[PDB]
Parts: structure tokens; C-alpha cells; sequence
């Protein structure tokens, strides 16, 4: 069916720093967009102090990079309801670094889905194949397991609060740009999945935004494909062509 | 032979809110005491921004309850030179609870503490045995080789920005405090290892802290104690009996 409003995610990993996001905060602030589409800033914990301050753009929404389900006695972590005081509304989890370097098992970002979910969050769940599980012909296995893990802690209503993001992680680990056929590839996939275990509306109004390599150079490319409801981008949403990047899901 | 400054250092872990945390700042403001004393507080990275702006005690230091070296996955992770130029210069390393929960090894821990030395921090450095390892009769092998992991990595002029804090897993959280002679028992053992490696003089001037189940109705007996030179303190921290405990370093 028709494309629902697309979204632009931001995930400024953790660079940044007043000297850097200031001037990047302005430039999106100074922007307008005509277009319906969901902007979504995602800085460091730290950041998002100034970043909530600061940002204006009447498009946009601050995410948290990651989040634990509960407060108490969890030494460096920042919990949902921490982050939902202060005013923060949503979230990415499963990042494909939080999964392979921080020990976030697909029961774990299921649950922390559920419990944002539970919190008001909207949710950003990231989902990927490695190139070792790619060429391994797993793509889906891989990615569909990852997706019915969340799945199997939601019900129905859930949905209208959540998004999708694919990272190919077998192209960023590999230093390589997945082209637009391999993008929507995995696209269609989980849309089919989705189509076919929640329904036709679910399916339908699902964002499913792609996170590998997004520059202003590819990003209307990416979003002309059937299944691509936008991105999370890297590197470039630390940068003024952001702006670009946003106005290609126009 | 006679102690060097001591410490009161609290561990905000993962709790707060600015509703909560506005007053206990405002208490701690005003707070005047008549010995010679470094106070650190480590809020969530998220509340970091709000305790900088409002703390102005010049007694106390910030501190962040975890950070990344430049080598780690930054997504939902905040790195030691970001905080850095936040104006934050001390930090906590090695808590047992990522120890336990996130994985972090005895090398991982030196690499971080390491990282940080390099950029100008004060680390306070955690190590502590669990239960089982009690048990067993591996206290000192435990905590001999978390803290002979970090010294490695370390170099005799790198001792003065150095703060170890000996947790007993088992006195967190459970209201089970280490016995004066149990802790002291222990820093003692980690003292007189840093003798044996980098002699008199910083085995003196060290600061070996004290965590698990300090309270204003505990801290005096143990701060009595000849190898303890303060505390890392937990939920007590988070209430004005935080001043008190200060006051038991005297």
C-alpha cells in the first residue's frame, strides 16, 4: 500500500561535543522541511541536555542511543523511565553494536523493547545480518528471528509505535556501500514477515527505515525503493547535509 | 604511615530524576566541612549536564559512573574524551556491576583505566570478590589480579591520579557490610601489593576506598580503620545521610 510518513533518524553515535553539535543543532534548526517526515536526533546521553535546549526544528524528535529496563543498581547505565522524566520519547534499541560488542542477545533487546514500549517509547529496533551469516545464505533466517523475537513480546497495538531499522552489518563491517537492490532486498522481506503474521494495516503503516551507508548522494536513491521508509544514518547526520538527506524522503 | 586525603565518593548508579536530585544538591551546596576532604559525585551520564550547572561546592568533583576508550562501539556508549571536554575529570572504572553484568574483563578495565589516566583523569579504580570466590578462598587471588591487570598498563607516575575502591560484591546492595577487619583485612593485601611493585611512597599516598553498605551508622567505624581512606557509597548517597558519611572521614 501507499508509504506512511517516512522518518529521518539521526544517530550521532558518540562524537559530538558543544564545539561540534552547536553549530550542526543551528544548521538543522534553520532548515525547513515542507514535507511530512518524522525527524529523530539521537546524541550521546550527555548531549541530550543541550541537545533539548537547543533544537528547535518543529520536525523533530530526541532519541536515546540505548536504554536498560529498569533504574537501581546498574553503575554507567541510563534506564527508561530515567530517560522518559527528563522528557525523552524515544529510543533506538538492538543497535549491531549493542549486539556485538555490548552482549544484547535477542531476548535482550525483545525485552527492553517491550518494557520502552510499555514506558510511551516510541522505538527504533535495529535488526542485521554479518557478512559471516550473510554469505552463509541467512539473511533471513537471521534477520526474521531477530524481528519474531520482538514480535513474540508485543501484541497488536504495539506496533503503532514502532519502527523498524536494517543495518546491513556484512556491508559496515566489510567498509561497503549496500546498493538501493540489496537495501530493499531485506526490505521486502520483513514487510512480507510483518504482512503475514500482523496484518495487512500493521504492514501497511510499519516504518522500516535503512541503516547502512546514507550520504545526500544516495539517500533518494534508497528512499525510491518500494520498502524503504527512510534511515538511520551514521556519519553524515553529523554533518550540514543532513538537511539533504532529510529532504530526500520528500 | 599516615593517611593521605581521603575520599567520599557516590554512586548515583543508575537512579534519578531532577525531581529528586535539585534538593540533594542544594543540601550538598551548603554543606561546610572542617577537614580536608575530596567529595565526588557520579551522576548518570544523563544528569551529568544538570549536576554541573547547579553543584558548586568546592569540595566536590564530578565523576561518570563508566566511559569508552577511542577503540570501543560508541553507540549508547559516552567516551572518556567526550567527557573530557564536558569539563569532567574523574571517573569510575571497573565496577563490579559491569564486571558482572556488561562483560568488562580484567583487561578491558585496564584499557579503560589506562585511556583515562592518559587524558587526565582521576580513575577510581573497582575491584572486589564475589561470594563464591569468598568462598572458596580466592579473595586475595581475585582481587590481586583485577588490580595486577590495571597496574600493567600503568607506570610509577600514573599511582597519583589512581583511587582503588575494594566493593565486596556480596556488601552490595544487601545490607551486609564488610566488618571493619573484614575490609580492612583486604586493603591492607592491596596496599602492601602496591608496595611490593612501586615501593613506599605510593603504597602511603594511595587511596584505597571502601564500598558496600556504608551508611552514616557504619562509615566512622570503618573510616577507623588504618588502610581505609573513605568510601563509594551507594544508595546512602543519594539522601542527605551522604553528609554525614562525608563528615566520618574526619
Amino acid at each position: 500500500a501507499s508509504k506512511p510518513q517516512p522518518i529521518a533518524a539521526a544517530n550521532w553515535k558518540c562524537n559530538g561535543s558543544e564545539s561540534l553539535l552547536v553549530p550542526l543543532i543551528e544548521t538543522l534548526n534553520a532548515a525547513t522541511f515542507d514535507h511530512d517526515v518524522q525527524c529523530v536526533v539521537a546524541p550521546t546521553f550527555l548531549h541530550i541536555p543541550m541537545t533539548k535546549a537547543r533544537l528547535t526544528n518543529p520536525k523533530f524528535q530526541i532519541a536515546a542511543q540505548n536504554a536498560i529496563t529498569r533504574s537501581g543498581a546498574f553503575t554507567g547505565e541510563v534506564s527508561l523511565q530515567i530517560l522518559k522524566d527528563y522528557g525523552i520519547s524515544w529510543v533506538v534499541l538492538g543497535h549491531s553494536e549493542r549486539r556485538l560488542y555490548y552482549g544484547e542477545t535477542n531476548e535482550i533487546v525483545a525485552e527492553k523493547v517491550a518494557q520502552a514500549c510499555a514506558a510511551g517509547f516510541h522505538v527504533i529496533v535495529c535488526v542485521g545480518e554479518t557478512n559471516e551469516e550473510r554469505e552463509a545464505g541467512r539473511t533471513a533466517a537471521v534477520v526474521l528471528t531477530q524481528l519474531a523475537a520482538v514480535a513474540q513480546k508485543l501484541s497488536k497495538e504495539a506496533w503503532s509505535r514502532v519502527v523498524i531499522a536494517y543495518e546491513p552489518v556484512w556491508a559496515i563491517g566489510t567498509g561497503k556501500v549496500a546498493t538501493p537492490q540489496q537495501a530493499q532486498e531485506v526490505h521486502e522481506l520483513l514487510r512480507r514477515w510483518v504482512r503475514s503474521k500482523l496484518g495487512t494495516d500493521i504492514a501497511a503503516q510499519l516504518r522500516i527505515l535503512y541503516g547502512g551507508s546514507v550520504t545526500a548522494k544516495n539517500a533518494r536513491t534508497l528512499y525510491q525503493m518500494r520498502d524503504i521508509n527512510g534511515f538511520l544514518v551514521g556519519g553524515a547526520s553529523l554533518k550540514p547535509e543532513f538537511v539533504e538527506i532529510i529532504e530526500a524522503t520528500k
